[PDB]
C-alpha cells in the first residue's frame, strides 16, 4: 500500500501491448493506486508468476493474487468502493462487452492482420520466435507474417469508415462514462492503446473525430498511454478512390 | 392523480402497439409501477389527438406535464420518480445503450422494415393505410411501391438471424441486459422485436433461436405487455437447403 503489483505484457520498448493489461493499468490509476509493474513479455509468463497464471494481466494486492483483467476490475470495485468506481452497474458490464466485441471485430480484426509483423518485430527478442509460429498457425495465417501484413496499405483505408458507429456515440459525450471516464472508456481505449503499441504506420487520419477522446484517454493519469514506444495512431493518408474515413457533418 | 400516467399510443387495427418508441415507453412506465391511461389512435391525426402539442408519439401526460420523445420520457421518469425503480443506472448505460440500439436498428430494424412494410401497411388502421402507403414510399426509399420492397423477403429474412449473433453472445451470459432485473436497456432493445412482432405476418426467427428465452420473458413482462392479441409470433422461420445457419450452436 498504496501500491498494487501488476504483471505487465511489454514489447521490447517496455511498452504495454495487451489491451487487457492496458485497461488494468487504467483501472488501477482510476482507483488512485500506484502500480508496481513487473516487466515481461509473452514468453515465460507462468514462470514470472508463482506458477499461478499462464496469462497476463495479473495483480497482487498485498498478497491476494487476481487473474483476468475483467475479474481484476470487478475486484477493484469489490474491495475498494471508496475509490472511483470502474463499473456503473450490471447494465454497463453487459453493454460494455457488446461494444468491446464490436471493436474487436471492426478494429482489432483488421488491424491485427495489418500490424502482425510489426507486432512480431517490436516484441522482445525472446518472444519473436514464440510470437512467430503461434500467431501464424493458430489465429491464424495459415502462412507467415510477412505475407499477412503485406498489402496493408490497401486494407487500412477501409477501417476508419467502419468505426462510425463508435464515432456517433463519442460525438454526444465526452467520455463513455459520462462527464468522467470509467472502465467503459478504458476497455474501449485499450483497443487503440494496443494498436498504438504495434502500429508502425498510423491506422487513422489526422482529423479523425475519435482523436479527441483518444488523445484525452491517452493523456489520462499523467499520460498513461504516452509511453515512449507508443506509435502515432493518426497520420493515415488516403487516396482518391478510398472511402471517406468519417462522416463530416454538422450538426443540429 | 392516483397512479396513472396518460400515454398517447401508436396502434394498429388490432389495437396492438407498433412503434418501438412507444413500446419501450410502455415498458418504462410499467417498470416504474405506473398505471397507463392509453390514448388509442394511429399514424394519422396525432396533432389532433394531442393538444396540437405534438406530431409524433409517444407522448405522456403526467398530472399536467406533457413529456415528448421516448428517450426524454424515460429520463423524465428517472428524474421525477427516483423513488420508483430506475430506468438508467447512470451515464454509461445511456451511451452504451445508444450504441446497442443503433446496432439493432442497423442490423434488425432496417432489413426487417423492408421485409414487413406491406404487412406494416396492411395491419395499420384503415384510416392510416393510404398515409402509411404515401408516407413510407416517399420517405424510406424503399422506394418503389411497398409491394416491391417486401417482395423477395423469403430470400432476405433467412439472412438476418446470423447477423444477430453479436447480440446473442451477450444474452447467453446474462438474464437481462440490466443484470438480474431488466431496465430501459432491455426495453429499448426489446422494442425492436416488439415492433417486428406487431407487423411480421411471417416469422423472422427460428423456433430454436437462443434469443427466444430473453424475448419470451420480455414479451411476458408486466402481465404480458408484449402479448397483445394483435401480435405475431417472432418464431417459426422455415429455413431451406440454401439458407445460412441462423446462430452458433456451441
Ligand atoms: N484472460 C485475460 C486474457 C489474457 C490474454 O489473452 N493475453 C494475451 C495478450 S493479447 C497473451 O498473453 N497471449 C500470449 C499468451 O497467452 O501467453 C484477460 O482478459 O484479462
Ligand atoms: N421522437 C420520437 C420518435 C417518434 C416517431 O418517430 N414515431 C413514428 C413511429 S415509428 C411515427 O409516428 N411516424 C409517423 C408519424 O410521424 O406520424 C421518439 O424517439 O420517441
Amino acid at each position: 500500500n498504496n501500491t498494487i503489483t501488476l504483471y505487465d505484457l511489454q514489447l521490447e520498448s517496455g511498452c504495454t501491448i495487451s489491451p487487457y493489461v492496458w485497461r488494468t493499468k487504467y483501472a488501477l490509476k482510476h482507483k488512485g493506486f500506484d502500480i508496481d509493474i513487473v516487466p515481461g513479455g509473452f514468453t515465460g509468463i507462468l514462470e514470472r508468476t508463482g506458477g499461478r497464471s499462464e496469462r497476463v494481466p495479473v495483480i497482487v494486492d498485498d498478497g491476494e493474487w487476481v487473474l483476468d483483467s475483467w475479474v481484476i476490475a470487478e475486484y477493484l470495485d469489490e474491495k475498494y468502493p471508496d475509490r472511483p468506481m470502474l463499473f456503473e452497474g450490471p447494465t454497463q458490464k453487459n453493454l460494455m462487452k457488446f461494444l468491446d466485441n464490436w471493436l474487436w471485430s471492426t478494429a482489432v480484426g483488421p488491424w491485427f492482420r495489418c500490424y502482425i509483423l510489426d507486432y512480431h518485430d517490436l516484441s522482445l527478442p525472446q518472444d519473436r520466435d514464440y510470437v512467430r509460429w503461434s500467431r501464424e498457425q493458430w489465429f491464424l495465417g495459415g502462412q507467415r507474417l510477412e505475407d499477412v501484413q503485406a498489402g496493408r496499405e490497401d486494407r487500412l483505408p477501409l477501417v476508419p469508415p467502419t468505426l462510425e458507429p463508435f464515432r456517433r456515440i463519442l460525438a454526444e459525450t465526452k467520455w463513455l462514462g459520462g462527464d468522467q471516464p470509467n472502465f467503459a472508456d478504458y476497455s474501449a481505449l485499450a483497443v487503440f492503446l494496443w494498436t498504438a503499441s504495434v502500429a508502425r504506420t498510423p491506422p487513422l487520419t489526422e482529423d479523425d473525430p475519435l482523436r479527441d477522446w483518444l488523445d484525452r484517454g491517452f493523456d489520462l493519469f499523467d499520460g498513461l498511454g504516452r509511453h515512449p514506444g507508443m506509435n502515432p495512431l493518426f497520420g493515415l493518408k488516403l487516396r482518391e478512390g478510398d472511402p471517406e474515413p468519417f462522416v463530416r457533418q454538422t450538426g443540429p
